[PDB]
């Protein structure tokens, strides 16, 4: 599949929404969402959102200086092989509010600066049918 | 029609998101989404976000001690009768972003403070199928 990435010269501020909607293929390992703060392979990472259709999770995490932080996991996983989704990340002045389908569905605090975020990718096994920055 | 009616009695804060999905009817003449700050229908109104149909318009203010501020409109009307739609409302420390269908449709800048809102109203000539304050 086609992966996402677009550049946020001007950052992004609290009050500041990604949508993203598209379709789990059928044999679909996992997939991705980073907010980035650089455009070099390594760079570091504000969050990362990986639903892992193989181990059935969601893991959030940050990286720094090459290295992940602590793993965060969200309460069991909404997304299912062949159906299609939509989640929002909402960016706040303390955290990152992940929605899946109709309900939150976990909080990620900070912990890089906001206004470290230049980039955003959507990559992995997901087919994208819209990605936007509100 | 059934309308919405909900307290936020913590209040608002910059990321505070209000996801509404509904069909205008057919023969709809005009609908609203109020971000009130006290539980009278005359109490001061944050956001006042009013498409009219009948004249073709989406009018956008604010009300304080009775009196209303200077109206704002958006490009357009991107709502149509008998079509379903969906909004989103973002808070920010600036303002809200209205967005309708898959674009930003205008940015109304704070009249009253952000703290002072504790009602959401959903009401008028629409039909609700999903209210939602992320
Ligand atoms: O934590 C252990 C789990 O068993 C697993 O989550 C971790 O995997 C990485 O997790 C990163 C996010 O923390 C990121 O997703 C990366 O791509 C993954 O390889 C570990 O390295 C070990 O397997
Ligand atoms: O032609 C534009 C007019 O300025 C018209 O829009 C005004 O309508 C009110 O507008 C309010 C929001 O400003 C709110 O929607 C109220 O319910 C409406 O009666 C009123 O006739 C005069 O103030």
């Amino acid at each position: 599949n086609v992966p996402h990435k677009s550049s946020l010269p001007e950052g992004i501020r609290p009050g500041t929404v990604l949508r993203i909607r598209g379709l789990v293929p059928p044999n679909a390992s996992r997939f991705h969402v980073n907010l980035l703060c650089g455009e070099e392979q390594g760079s570091d990472a504000a969050l990362h959102f990986n639903p892992r259709l193989d181990t059935s999770e969601v893991v959030f995490n940050s990286k720094e200086q090459g290295s992940w932080g602590r793993e965060e996991r969200g309460p069991g996983v909404p997304f299912q092989r062949g159906q299609p989704f939509e989640v929002l990340i909402i960016a706040s002045d303390d955290g990152f509010k992940a929605v899946v389908g109709d309900a939150q569905y976990h909080h990620f605090r900070h912990r890089l600066p906001l206004a470290r975020v230049r980039l955003v990718e959507v990559g992995g096994d997901v087919q994208l049918d819209s990605v936007r920055i509100f």
